[PDB]
Order: C-alpha cells, then sequence, then structure tokens
C-alpha cells in the first residue's frame, strides 16, 4: 500500500495472508474470507506455486510479526483458478482457497460479502484498499495492514491511461489522478472493498497496473460482480 495508514484489529477481518513455504517462508499474497472455506484471491498469485501443499492461510492477523511456529493458521485444501486465465494484465485473475477446516468467524476474522444481486447500478464512494505489501516500486513487504481510500474510475477513463492493454468490464479501475494512493507488490489477491448503505462489499481483487501509485495510472481490479456466478458455481 502506497500513500496508506495502519489499520487496527478487526477493521478488515475478511483480509488474509496467504504464505508460501519454499524456497522460504513469506508473505506471498492477500485474500479474502467470504465462506466458511473459501478465499477469494487473484490466480496470478500462483505462479510457480507447484501444489496446494506449501501454502499458508492466515486470518485474524494485524502484524506479520505476529506470525510465530505456533501460530494458528488453515491449510489449503485445493486451489481453484478460473479456467480462463493466462495473464493478470489480460483478466480472469480471480481463484479460490477451499480450506482444510472451516472458519470460526469472531471480530478478527468474518466473511466479505460479493456484489448484490441488484446492485449492478451502484455508484460506490467509499472504497478501500488493503494490504501489507510494498510502499514503493523497489521496497520490502510490511509489518502493520496498510489501508487507503481511492476512488473509481470509469472503465472508458482507464482504458485512456491504458492504450496498450484491453479493459475489460471484467475490470474496474481505482486511483487518482494525480498519483499518490495504491496498492503495490504484496497487495494483490486482497480486497478492494467499498461500504454501501453501511455493508461492506468485495467490489474488486488486487491485480495489476503500471508502477505502483505513479500518476494518470489507476490500479486495475477483477470486477468481482461480473464472476459471482463463477464463484456460487464453485462454492456450491
Ligand atoms: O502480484 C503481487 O502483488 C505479488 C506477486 C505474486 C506472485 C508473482 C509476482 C508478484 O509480484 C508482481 C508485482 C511486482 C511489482 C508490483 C506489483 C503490483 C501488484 C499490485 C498492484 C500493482 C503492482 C499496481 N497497482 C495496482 C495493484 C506486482
Amino acid at each position: 500500500i502506497v500513500g496508506g495508514t495502519a489499520s487496527v484489529r478487526g477493521e478488515w477481518p475478511w483480509q488474509v495472508t496467504l504464505h508460501t513455504t519454499s524456497p522460504t517462508q513469506r508473505h506471498l499474497c492477500g485474500g479474502s474470507i467470504i465462506g466458511n472455506q473459501w478465499i477469494l484471491t487473484a490466480a496470478h498469485c500462483f505462479y510457480g506455486v507447484e501444489s496446494p501443499k506449501i501454502l499458508r492461510v492466515y486470518s485474524g492477523i494485524l502484524n506479520q510479526s505476529e506470525i510465530k511456529e505456533d501460530t494458528s493458521f488453515f491449510g489449503v485444501q485445493e486451489i481453484i483458478i478460473h479456467d480462463q486465465y493466462k495473464m493478470a494484465e489480460s483478466g480472469y485473475d480471480i481463484a479460490l482457497l477451499k480450506l482444510e477446516t472451516t472458519v470460526n468467524y469472531t471480530d478478527s476474522q468474518r466473511p466479505i460479502s460479493l456484489p448484490s444481486k441488484g446492485d449492478r447500478n451502484v455508484i460506490y464512494t467509499d472504497c478501500w484498499v488493503t494490504g501489507w505489501g510494498y510502499r514503493k516500486l523497489r521496497d520490502k513487504i510490511q509489518n502493520t495492514l496498510q489501508k487507503a481510500k481511492i476512488p473509481l474510475v470509469t472503465n472508458e477513463e482507464c482504458q485512456k491511461r491504458y492504450r496498450g492493454h484491453k479493459i475489460t468490464h471484467k475490470m474496474i479501475c481505482a486511483g487518482y489522478r494525480e498519483g499518490g494512493k495504491d496498492a503495490c507488490k504484496g497487495d494483490s489477491g486482497g480486497p478492494l472493498s467499498c461500504k454501501h448503505n453501511e455493508v461492506w462489499h468485495l467490489v474488486g481483487i488486487t491485480s495489476w497496473g503500471e508502477g505502483c501509485a505513479q500518476r494518470e495510472r489507476p490500479g486495475v481490479y477483477t470486477n468481482v460482480v461480473e464472476y459471482v456466478d463463477w464463484i456460487l458455481e464453485k462454492t456450491q
């Protein structure tokens, strides 16, 4: 998170830290709790992941320093990548982690709803991007969970900044015209959560963009509402 501030415990309870344990154990990507044994993340996070054996999902984590050799975690039973996925910049950057056990919901770990059936025309004015990612292009993974309010930009406006990319209706962009606040390396997979009528919705999944928080270069996200049918087909 570029231009963000620290979160407090139980602020983003659907946020998870997916770790890899090969060749070293570290924060790989972010994710969202969308069900008792379901995590919604981005497919590109599993590039070079040979099997779910090396992964660990940590929920209820504020600082990465809280993760010790005795810290509880969830094993991943299955990694469901979108069948159409190839590269992040081209879309379908959506994956589902099916955990080995159910999540007991508390204040530090609860599920986030997907955009509602009938809220397609909603103008989201309170969107937030969260994660433990970099604060600049050549940085390191953060300790506390950063947050950033980012305005959504239209598909047409976003397509102007990305003349060399195909910005589809399965993508949503968020950024400030003069840069400053954005998600960077380590934030992918995580949520772009927008609050509407005091309910949080998982509106996007952190995906890609030219550099981190550059001017007139919005963050590109997976448009969750478009994939709700895929998610329901898989989580049933
Ligand atoms: O993809 C990750 O987060 C971490 C990761 C996992 C697996 C393989 C590669 C990899 O890192 C690639 C990498 C390198 C530098 C910056 C980014 C990055 C990430 C997100 C966003 C932006 C940029 C621009 N702003 C909008 C959001 C990604």
